[PDB]
């Protein structure tokens, strides 16, 4: 009885102690959000205590098999999901302080208001469709003030006892410690070290610079015809006017961005209202897509046990669109579908969600899951990119034969597309790359304010409308940052999205421009695509990505060749104009 074998029957039972439990309180979960009631809300925290609780022994005794004498690769990667010792590692009086500040952060975010308004609805209209200069400004600097005076404090305590954890489990910082989500050992060909994550960020993001850097010029100008005093045509961009809070996204600058105004975008909701359509045909039309490349239909459990529509007034539901994988072969959707566009679009990002889930089903219990954080998502998302052609719109009956196409609604979507994903890029890296170097001890805190606008001058090109001193916390002012979540996750999935659709739609045959594909009836493409899925957790990411790219890493190429129309467009747009900008500017 070797030590590998006695963990193989460790194991064992806790698949199938875990499957039982998690069904249990999956179960509990969606009676409590598709039927609301203090029962219910009772019965799902006792099965999550329990399952917290089991999970919590269970990790107990996975510690009891060292990893250093387990030679089967995937037995050590069971045990090691199972013996991550986390906060655990900090004395009862350092954790119980690290929750209450945790707690404590995220209370004063969700609670904060400016004299009152909160961020949801209030202030977050007002930054998504104000363009008065004052209002916005007093948004930004009330909820900078307000809220991140308060977790200023907090984050500094927050920090430290966050790297003291990280260190006392053998990472260089907390950081490293996040990191540590993309690292990959004893697979030859196919390891990843944390340190390359960041190198390899920095490479991709040296690629998507100048794209990044000629939508600045764009969005400038069109920004200086909306707002003519205040912004400078060499200088950075006040942060209040991004169309967000933070401007994390550029979306809401769309009313003052858009190409060509008088060009409608495409919007089929009328078409799905006249041919009356229904929910049930909508999942049932995402389901044919999925179909088409090969993959199986939904299980006839999903359609009986789903819940695709608001039930009314009869009973309360959480109306957030979210994909169920219970275990045990169950397989849910839960949406509260309107007859619109973009709950079609949805609907097939969340199927492809439990593609995914199905795909990987037969893997061990520890190993359901995406290849590492950024796949799921971006499995979703390529089905939504499908789903929006108007090829593929013409082929579903949502679009007439003959609508003929326009570059420059084209143009207009592709801008779009543009503000949310090459703008957030920036903006994720260069926070991202704030927070390493706060945790890698780099940014005294007498500094911390000042090198995050630095920063947000340097890498992202924007201002802040009022100096800060260190008695704020705008990086707080953010829900992830305040509440205790990585962030270059959105990165890396962006690039991996992208990445999956160009080797999608290449096995699909397509060709002309990568944004006009479609790899509906494409075997070769879902077969490349479940390749991937099957494996879930059990092989290194940089496999999984290989298996449907050919290549082992992030790569951006694929991300500038959807774009590359809009740059070479936004190029003509600013041959006579300055593109970059000058970080030596302030309003
Ligand atoms: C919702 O929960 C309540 C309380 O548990 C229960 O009485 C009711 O039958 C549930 N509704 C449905 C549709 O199951
Ligand atoms: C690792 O162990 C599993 C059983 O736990 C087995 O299915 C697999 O073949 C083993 N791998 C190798 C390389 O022996
Ligand atoms: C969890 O803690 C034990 C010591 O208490 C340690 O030997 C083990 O390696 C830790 N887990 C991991 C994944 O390092
Ligand atoms: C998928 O389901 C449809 C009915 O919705 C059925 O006609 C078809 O044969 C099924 N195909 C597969 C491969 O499951
Ligand atoms: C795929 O084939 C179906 C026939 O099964 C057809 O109705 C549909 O228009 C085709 N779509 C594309 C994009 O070729
Ligand atoms: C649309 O694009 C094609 C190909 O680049 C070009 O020949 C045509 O002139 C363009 N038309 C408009 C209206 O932009
Ligand atoms: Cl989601
Ligand atoms: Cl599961
Ligand atoms: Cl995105
Ligand atoms: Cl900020
Ligand atoms: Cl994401
Ligand atoms: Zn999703």
């Amino acid at each position: 009885s070797t030590i590998e074998e006695q963990a193989k029957t460790f194991l064992d039972k806790f698949n199938h102690e875990a499957e039982d439990l998690f069904y249990q309180s999956s179960l509990a979960s969606w009676n409590y959000n598709t039927n609301i009631t203090e029962e219910n809300v009772q019965n799902m925290n006792n099965a999550g205590d329990k399952w917290s609780a089991f999970l919590k022994e269970q990790s107990t005794l996975a510690q009891m098999y060292p990893l250093q004498e387990i030679q089967n690769l995937t037995v050590k990667l069971q045990l090691q999901a199972l013996q991550q010792n986390g906060s655990s590692v900090l004395s009862e009086d350092k954790s119980k302080r690290l929750n209450t500040i945790l707690n404590t952060m995220s209370t004063i975010y969700s609670t904060g208001k400016v004299c009152c308004l909160l961020l949801e609805p209030g202030l977050n209209e007002i930054m998504a469709n104000s363009l008065d200069y004052n209002e916005r400004l007093w948004a930004w600097e009330s909820w900078r003030s307000e809220v991140g005076k308060q977790l200023r404090p907090l984050y500094e305590e927050y920090v430290v006892l966050k790297n003291e954890m990280a260190r006392a489990n053998h990472y260089e910082d907390y950081g490293d410690y996040w990191r540590g989500d993309y690292e990959v050992n004893g697979v030859d060909g196919y390891d990843y070290s944390r340190g390359q994550l960041i190198e390899d960020v920095e490479h991709t993001f040296e690629e998507i610079k100048p794209l990044y850097e000629h939508l600045h010029a764009y969005v400038r100008a069109k920004l200086m015809n909306a707002y003519p005093s205040y912004i400078s045509p060499i200088g950075c961009l006040p942060a209040h006017l991004l169309g967000d809070m933070w401007g994390r996204f550029w979306t809401n600058l769309y009313s003052l961005t858009v190409p060509f105004g008088q060009k409608p975008n495409i919007d089929v909701t009328d078409a799905m209202v006249d041919q009356a359509w229904d929910a049930q045909r909508i999942f049932k039309e995402a389901e044919k897509f999925f179909v088409s490349v090969g993959l199986p239909n939904m299980t006839q459990g999903f359609w009986e046990n789903s819940m695709l529509t608001d039930p009314g007034n009869v009973q309360k539901a959480v109306c957030h669109p979210t994909a169920w994988d219970l275990g045990k072969g169950d397989f849910r959707i839960l949406m509260c579908t309107k007859v619109t566009m973009d709950d079609f679009l949805t609907a097939h990002h969340e199927m492809g969600h439990i593609q995914y889930d199905m795909a990987y089903a037969a893997q061990p219990f520890l190993l359901r899951n995406g290849a590492n954080e950024g796949f799921h998502e971006a499995v979703g998302e390529i089905m939504s990119l499908s789903a929006a052609t108007p090829k593929h719109l013409k082929s579903i009956g949502l679009l007439s034969p003959d609508f003929q196409e326009d570059n420059e609604t084209e143009i207009n979507f592709l801008l779009k597309q543009a503000l949310t994903i090459v703008g957030t890029l920036p903006f994720t890296y260069m926070l991202e790359k704030w927070r390493w170097m706060v945790f890698k001890g780099e940014i005294p805190k007498d500094q911390w304010m000042k090198k995050w606008w630095e920063m947000k001058r340097e890498i992202v090109g924007v201002v802040e409308p009022v100096p800060h001193d260190e008695t704020y916390c705008d990086p707080a002012s953010l829900f992830h940052v305040s509440n205790d979540y990585s962030f270059i996750r959105y990165y890396t999935r962006t690039l991996y999205q992208f990445q999956f659709q160009e080797a999608l739609c290449q096995a699909a045959k397509h060709e002309g421009p990568l944004h006009k594909c479609d790899i509906s009836n494409s075997t070769e493409a879902g077969q490349k695509l479940f390749n991937m899925l099957r494996l879930g957790k059990s092989e290194p990411w940089t496999l999984a990505l290989e298996n449907v790219v050919g290549a082992k890493n992030m790569n951006v190429r694929p991300l500038l060749n959807y774009f590359e129309p809009l740059f070479t467009w936004l190029k003509d747009q600013n041959k006579n104009s300055f593109v970059g900008w000058s970080t030596d500017w302030s309003p």
